[PDB]
Formats: structure tokens, sequence, C-alpha cells
């Protein structure tokens, strides 16, 4: 219903305006998974991550920030904080998906009217965005699926997210 599950790499670029969505740590930890990979194409990306994660620490959990991609114009990367420290350090999977369901929140209300770092960076009206993500949560974090699933499902009326499996 509320999603659209696609087979691909989500990395593979794409040719309208997007957000990706992933699940992080407080820590400063772009260490593995997919925000590894989003550490590598884009740097400046990850510095705003690491140097958001000192200044506020564990007070991120629950909400989300955007910051841009800075290599495409038409890509902006957002962080769910869902968890405290990176890798196999996480918290409980109640917790995550607690945490994800706040930090989810925080994006929808954003669209209907964190982004400090996109002052020029915002091409597009933000509600024209689409919105990707990975199935976040279900590798590092160890969340199953199913489970993360349903919160997005109850998102269902207010946003639409494309899922790439
Ligand atoms: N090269 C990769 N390429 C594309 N997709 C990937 C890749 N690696 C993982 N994925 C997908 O991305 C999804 C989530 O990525 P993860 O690495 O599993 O990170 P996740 O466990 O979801 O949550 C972030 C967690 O990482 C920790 O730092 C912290 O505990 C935080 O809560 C998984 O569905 C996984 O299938």
């Amino acid at each position: 219903s509320n999603i659209t599950y696609v087979k691909g790499n989500i990395l593979k670029p794409k040719s309208y305006a997007r957000i990706l969505i992933h699940s992080c740590n407080c820590n400063g930890s772009w260490g593995g998974g997919i925000a590894y990979q989003l550490a590598l194409r884009y740097p400046k990306a990850e510095k705003d991550y690491v140097e958001v994660c000192e200044k506020y620490g564990s007070n991120l959990l629950g909400k989300c920030i955007l910051l841009p991609s800075y290599e495409n114009s038409d890509l902006l990367i957002c962080c769910l904080f869902t968890s405290s420290f990176g890798g196999s350090s996480h918290g409980e999977k109640q917790s995550i998906l607690n945490y994800t369901k706040l930090a989810l929140d925080k994006l929808k209300t954003f669209r209907e009217a964190i982004g400090d770092y996109l002052n020029g960076h915002i091409k597009y009206p933000i509600g024209e965005y689409k919105l990707e993500m990975p199935q976040i949560n279900s590798g590092i974090a160890g969340v199953p699926w199913k489970e993360t699933e349903r919160v997005l499902e109850e998102f269902s009326g207010d946003m639409s997210f494309t899922v790439y499996q």
C-alpha cells in the first residue's frame, strides 16, 4: 500500500530529485553498511554528520537531519538517529523502532512547511523530492524488516516510500 518495493542499488544515480533515508548512530561513526558507502561518495555530507554528532551527541535520538549530498543537486541525504553507538554496540530493538518512528515524525512535519546545512542547497520544493531508503535497520541494527515495515505503513497518507531490496 504505502510502500513501493524496488530491486537495485539505491546508490546507482537517479535522474529525479530524491531524499535518501538511512538510520544512523549518535557517535559520529559512518562506520559500515550503507552508511559507510555514503561516506565515500559524499565526504562533505559526512563531515556535517560527524560535526553534528559531537555538538549534540546522544541528544539526536528520535530526531532527523537533512543534509545535502553536495555531489548531486538532486540528492538530499537524511539521517534518522535511532541509536547512540554504531556497530554491534547498538541499542535494543524496541527503542530503535521507537526512535526510527519519532525521527520520521520530524521529517514529515518538516516537509509540511534539521536543515541548517541546507541553505542554498535545496533546488526544488521539498515535497517534490521522492523518499528512498534501503531496508534500514535490517542489517547492523538487526531489527527484522517486517518490524520496521509497519512503522512506514503507519505513515500512509502522510508520506510515501520507495524501498530498495
Ligand atoms: N553496499 C550496501 N549497498 C546497498 N545497500 C546496503 C549495503 N549494505 C547494507 N545495505 C542495506 O542497507 C540496509 C541498512 O543498512 P545497514 O548497514 O544494515 O545499517 P542499519 O543496521 O540499518 O542501521 C544503522 C545502524 O547502524 C549503526 O551505526 C547504528 O546502530 C545504527 O542504528 C540493510 O537493509 C542493508 O540491506
